[PDB]
């Protein structure tokens, strides 16, 4: 209290994508789990709870890497949350040729075995069983399993992991689903029947955004899922710009992200929390996939706070 984004969030939590290779680098890099600790009280692991890390072969489980973050999670006693057991990408090849009953039945191992395993070893808070199952039109991805079985995969798999019986909420997550636009429409009639049907507690909005240029009715399409019945939480948030950023961009930053946990605190109890996908710039996806774009997240190359750090605690708390 007030200093750290963790406090600050209170009774929301403040949570960061967490890499095991970062985690087990504590010797060389000691500051990115020293700032995870401080700062931060919820966790989603970067990418080995995916398919293609903890199911490598059918029906051979490899939780290691899971394990790992599910441990600092517990450890620090975070909000964790599991990422995530159905999506287009990350998928092990062997799942990609599977057809019809057979491709569900791969589907429904997957999604049983991760989560009892984690049902009977951690404290996982919320899952995300789907993840970008639209396109930005508002239709149905044609995955393997929309290609294979239909749209019904996807109430279908909200139905299995139901059955697991665990005390996590269940999460559908997605991109340029933030604003009021056809893909945001159309996972909210989706979400409004998975809610009537029990089959879904939360969305999560993934935030991959670019500095001032943020969706125009963010806080009024949040509002509309919320009126739909669900919790919300910010799942993956970074705000990226060019490279060298100049000041201009910098201080837009930190109006965007106040702009984000302003809408996010809008919704009251509803908003559950906010999650940024990293811990430092140093590490962060963006510019190994964007060329020339970075300083998306709220610590730098040396962990030293962006002026979105500072933005952000003065959101949070006000
Ligand atoms: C189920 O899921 C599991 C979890 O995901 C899977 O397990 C993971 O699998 C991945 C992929 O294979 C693996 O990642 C790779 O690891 C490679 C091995 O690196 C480690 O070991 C080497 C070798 O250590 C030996 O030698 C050193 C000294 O030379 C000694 O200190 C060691 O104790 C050990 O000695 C013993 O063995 C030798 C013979 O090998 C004997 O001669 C000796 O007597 C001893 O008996 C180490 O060098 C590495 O150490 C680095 O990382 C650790 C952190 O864990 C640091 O503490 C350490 O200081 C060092 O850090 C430096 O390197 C890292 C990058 O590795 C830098 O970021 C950092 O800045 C430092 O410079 C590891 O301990 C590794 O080689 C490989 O590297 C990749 O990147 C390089 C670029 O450098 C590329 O060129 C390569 O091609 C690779 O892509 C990669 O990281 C995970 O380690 C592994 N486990 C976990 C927990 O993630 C599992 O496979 C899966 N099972 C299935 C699917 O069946
Ligand atoms: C575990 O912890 C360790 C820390 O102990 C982590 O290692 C560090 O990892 C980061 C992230 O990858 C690296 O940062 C990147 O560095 C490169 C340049 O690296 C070269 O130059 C370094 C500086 O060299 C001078 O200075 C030193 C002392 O300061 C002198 O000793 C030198 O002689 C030079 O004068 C040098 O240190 C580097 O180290 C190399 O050394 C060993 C041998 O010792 C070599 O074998 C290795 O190859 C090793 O690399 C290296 O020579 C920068 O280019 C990077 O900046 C880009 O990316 C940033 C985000 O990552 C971004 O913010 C920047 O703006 C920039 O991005 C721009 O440019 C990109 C070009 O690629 C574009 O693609 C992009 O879109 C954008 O336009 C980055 O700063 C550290 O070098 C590294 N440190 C060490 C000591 O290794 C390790 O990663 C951790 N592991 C895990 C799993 O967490
Ligand atoms: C809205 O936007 C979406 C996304 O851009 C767009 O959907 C795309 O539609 C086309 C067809 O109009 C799909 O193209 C393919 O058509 C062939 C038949 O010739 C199928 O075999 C394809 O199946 C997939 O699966 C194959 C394995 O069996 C793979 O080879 C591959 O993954 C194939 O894509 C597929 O139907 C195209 O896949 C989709 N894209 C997505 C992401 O869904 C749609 O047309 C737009 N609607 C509008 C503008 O009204
Ligand atoms: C998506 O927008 C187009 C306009 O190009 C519109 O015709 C279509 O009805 C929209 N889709 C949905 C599902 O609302
Ligand atoms: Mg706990």
């Amino acid at each position: 209290p007030f200093e750290t984004l963790r406090a600050a969030a209170a009774p929301r939590y403040f949570g960061a994508a967490l890499g095991v290779p970062h985690l087990l680098n504590f010797t060389h890099d000691p500051l990115f789990d020293v700032t995870a600790v401080l700062q931060f009280n919820g966790a989603t692991p970067e990418n080995e709870m995916k398919w293609a890390y903890i199911e490598p072969e059918r029906n051979q489980f490899n939780f290691t890497g899971g394990d790992i973050v599910a441990a600092f999670s517990a450890a620090n006693d975070y909000v964790l949350r599991g990422h995530n057991l159905v999506w287009y990408q990350e998928l092990a090849p062997w799942v990609e040729t599977l057809t019809g009953e057979d491709l569900w039945n791969a589907t429904v191992n997957h999604i049983t075995t991760v989560m009892t395993h984690y049902k009977e070893s951690f404290n996982i808070y919320a899952w995300d069983v789907v993840n970008e199952a639209f396109n930005d039109n508002g239709t149905y991805r044609e995955n393997v399993w929309y290609t294979q079985l239909g749209p019904d995969y996807i109430p279908n798999a909200y139905a299995v992991a139901r059955s697991v019986n665990t005390p996590s909420k269940l999460y559908i997550n997605d991109y340029n689903t933030e604003g009021i636009n056809n893909k945001s429409d159309a996972l909210l009639a989706v979400v409004q029947s998975m809610k009537a049907h029990n089959l879904v507690d939360g969305v999560g909005f993934q935030c991959h955004f670019f500095v001032g240029e943020l969706p125009p009715d963010l806080e009024q399409n949040f509002a509309r899922f919320v009126a739909a019945g669900v919790e919300i939480a910010v799942t993956e948030l970074d705000i990226r710009m060019n490279l060298p950023p100049s000041q201009a961009d910098i201080e837009q930053q930190a109006r965007d992200y106040a702009t984000v946990v302003n809408a996010c605190k809008a919704q009251g109890a509803a908003c559950v929390g906010i999650t940024t996908w990293g811990i430092t710039d140093l590490y962060s996806w963006i510019p190994s996939t964007y060329p020339g774009e970075g300083y998306a997240l709220l610590f730098d190359d040396n962990y030293v706070p962006h002026p979105a750090f500072n933005a952000t605690i003065q959101a949070l708390l006000a």
